[PDB]
């Protein structure tokens, strides 16, 4: 007779999905842990008075690491290392002198500090971009050498250096004479109302050449392509420094250093700034789920102990079962300061507009996706608080959570994780399952509609038909599933396409469009797939003799108007710009009027627009009836059969579609449409 009491701090989530009722208590405990940490953080002040979460994170990156005073020419450096007995700044600037620059002051927090005077010259004491290390003397007298944990630049060693000492990266004191000044405002963007169509890019592969392409080359050659496509946002992977290129950015060594293989910090500021000038948001892949096991150039054993940034190896919670990486102890206050300031640093110093948090499934569960980890989840809650506080109403957080953990994308005040979006990581496999195991006359329209619309209430989803995982080695893209290893000879416009190529081109546009229109509240496209990029992605590694042959993007294919790759690309641009002109993404779910299993026709309304798909492998339809609620005149605003998109130009896009007042498919009116086999159209009503 115990009255089931839903604690007020999860009242919002339980209202949104009453399924959460029997878990209300555990949900309440999860949020309460984070809210108490939030109180803790907001009172980490000298006098114990309240400070904002933003000020806490900003003060952190402003006072940790190294900082050149441009008007007094002094340089301050602070480093957290409680297990070290002594700390010394060393490098080129003092000929690696292990006695002249002791960090003599060790905090009650366990932070060492040192202030370097200007040289008699008046110059900075550490030359711009010279190499440095921090040396720790441990209580047993031994020494260890580390790249400062908040260094803003770390560089691969030279051939001469790597032969003598090894592949360890080298810390750089970045203090350029003229730091880049941002010129452009952030694009107008409201998270609650505006759609976000996201282009997932990687600087290093963004050129047809087998090299690590630069930030400057992305800015000059790839940005204009992304504006032409009409995406609202770019999701920059593999920016956080990582020694191992083939890790695709997921083995982070230096959390406050943008990767130097593509260029300098000022090169990346320019990239984001000009994207902003182009109206494009820029988001950062943030890997706070784990860290590389590197010592000296990473955080492993940073201060000599095994319980500083990470849970200890003996604790059982210190290393990942598969990734060979160390797991953060989120319960440590300095680790919380380290990660939260890392977020404020990327938003403020590089003017990113949001983040995708990778490895969220690994964080959420004590088994890391092969029992929720309240500490890891509570840090993500804090992380969402800070990010949304840094850019109110516009900031974007996206979660890579394969588990679909309920409430991850409900607001914090409701009792949720605070994530704006989760990735629809299940969608790509649905398309693979069809192409691999089912012939076209077997496609269950109902199962397609079900999978695409199976979304938790309140938890907005970034839909995509394939992602950077699918493009990687070990898997096949949709292009490869559809058209195999098509050459430039198979893809020429000056010859009618084979049955395989004709079917591949059409399905490739259609799969994207129904994912785009029915599968979520946002859209994502991995660099290259928008024009059916051939082959696959692969980074240099021992397994392929360090080949860069697949570590590239053949953007040249889009530019050849005698190849069909341009057809796929131009449809993609027309898809994004149509949605931009006629919003359907960040809107309530479609009202699906039709999912015909014999005709293989799917039809639905979303935000007033009409979406019709004929997936039949062979059967065209004339005067096919489509139920429409709002009566009026309808005109096609997107047509996959258009010749410029590689279709056969059978549908008349100038036709006026007048509704008639007869009930059809539980809709008050109907229109009649011409939809040939393997074509799709989108209609809007005229005002």
């Amino acid at each position: 007779m115990s009255l089931t009491k839903i604690p007020e701090n999860v009242q919002g989530a339980v209202s949104i999905d009453p399924w959460l009722e029997p878990f209300a208590d555990v949900l309440s405990e999860r949020r309460y842990l984070a809210d108490k940490w939030l109180y803790d953080i907001k009172h980490a002040t000298p006098d114990g008075s309240e400070q904002s979460l933003v000020d806490f994170a900003r003060n952190a990156y402003k006072t940790y690491g190294l900082h050149a005073n441009q008007q007094t020419k002094e340089i301050v450096y602070r480093e957290w290392a409680p297990n070290a007995q002594r700390a010394f700044l060393v490098g080129e600037f003092n000929n690696w002198n292990e006695e002249s620059h002791e960090m003599k002051h060790k905090d009650e927090f366990g932070v060492f500090s040192i202030t370097l005077a200007p040289l008699e010259n008046g110059d900075f004491a550490i030359p711009h971009d010279s190499k440095i290390k921090v040396m720790f003397v441990l209580p047993d007298g031994s020494k260890v050498y580390r790249i400062p944990a908040w260094i803003t630049r770390a560089t691969q060693p030279s051939k001469e250096t790597a032969q003598k000492y090894g592949p360890t990266y080298e810390g750089r004191f970045w203090n350029p004479p003229n730091s880049y000044q941002f010129k452009h405002q952030r694009p107008k963007f409201n998270l609650a109302n505006d759609s976000i169509k996201i282009y997932e890019a990687h600087i290093g592969i963004s050129s047809p050449e087998p090299k690590v392409a630069s930030y400057k080359e992305f800015t000059q050659n790839v940005l204009p392509r992304i504006k032409h496509l009409g995406y609202d946002a770019i999701q920059l992977m593999a920016i956080m420094e990582h020694a191992y290129y083939a890790s695709f950015g997921y083995q982070v060594t230096n959390f406050f250093a943008i990767s130097s293989r593509y260029g300098t910090p000022e090169d990346l500021k320019e990239l984001i700034d000009t994207a902003h000038s182009m109206g494009i948001l820029v988001l950062l892949d943030v890997i706070h789920s784990h860290a590389s096991k590197n010592s000296e150039d990473g955080l492993n054993m940073f201060d000599g102990s095994d319980h500083q940034y990470f849970h200890s190896l003996t604790s059982g919670r210190g290393e990942h079962p598969l990734w060979d990486s160390r797991l953060f102890n989120y319960g440590s206050f300095e680790v919380q300061r380290f990660l939260l300031a890392n977020l404020a640093y990327y938003i403020d110093v590089y003017q990113f507009d949001g983040f995708r948090f990778d490895g969220v499934t690994s964080m959420l569960y004590l088994h890391h996706g092969v029992g929720v980890d309240h500490e890891a989840l509570a840090y993500l809650m804090l992380a969402n608080d800070l990010v949304h506080d840094l850019l109110p109403e516009s900031a974007v957080t996206i979660a890579e959570d394969v588990s679909g953990y309920p409430t991850l994308c409900l607001p914090r005040t409701a009792g949720g994780g605070g994530f704006d979006y989760r990735l629809a990581m299940a969608l790509p496999d649905m398309w693979i399952k069809l192409l691999k195991t089912k012939q076209d006359d077997d496609w269950d329209m109902g199962h397609i509609v079900h999978t695409l619309t199976n979304r938790r209430h309140g938890e907005k989803v970034v839909a995509y038909c394939e992602s950077h995982d699918q493009a990687l080695v070990g898997d096949k893209t949709l292009a490869f599933w559809l058209m195999d290893a098509a050459m430039y000879t198979d893809m020429t416009v000056l010859k009618e396409p084979t049955l395989v190529i004709d079917r591949g081109i059409a399905l490739h546009k259609m799969i994207r469009l129904i994912t785009h229109s029915l599968g979520g509240e946002a859209y994502l496209n991995f660099e290259g797939n928008e024009f059916g990029h051939p082959e696959w992605l692969d980074f240099p590694r021992v397994g392929n003799n360090d080949s860069y042959h697949y570590a590239r993007r053949q953007f040249n294919l889009v530019d050849d108007d005698l190849l069909r790759y341009r057809h796929l690309n131009e449809f993609d641009a027309a898809m994004q710009n149509c949605e931009s002109k006629h919003q359907w993404l960040n809107t309530p779910q479609a009202y699906v009027s039709l999912k015909h299993e014999v005709d293989k026709v799917i039809a639905f309304e979303r935000n007033g627009h009409l979406f019709v798909f004929n997936f039949h492998p062979t059967q065209s339809f004339t005067d096919y009836r489509i139920g429409v609620d709002v009566a009026g005149t309808y005109k096609i605003v997107l047509n996959t059969d258009r010749a410029e998109f590689g279709g056969h130009n059978r549908i008349d896009e100038a036709q006026e579609f007048f509704t008639t007042d007869l009930e059809w498919n539980n809709r008050r009116n109907f229109i009649q449409v011409y939809i040939p086999s393997r074509t799709a159209i989108v209609l809007t009503r005229q005002m």
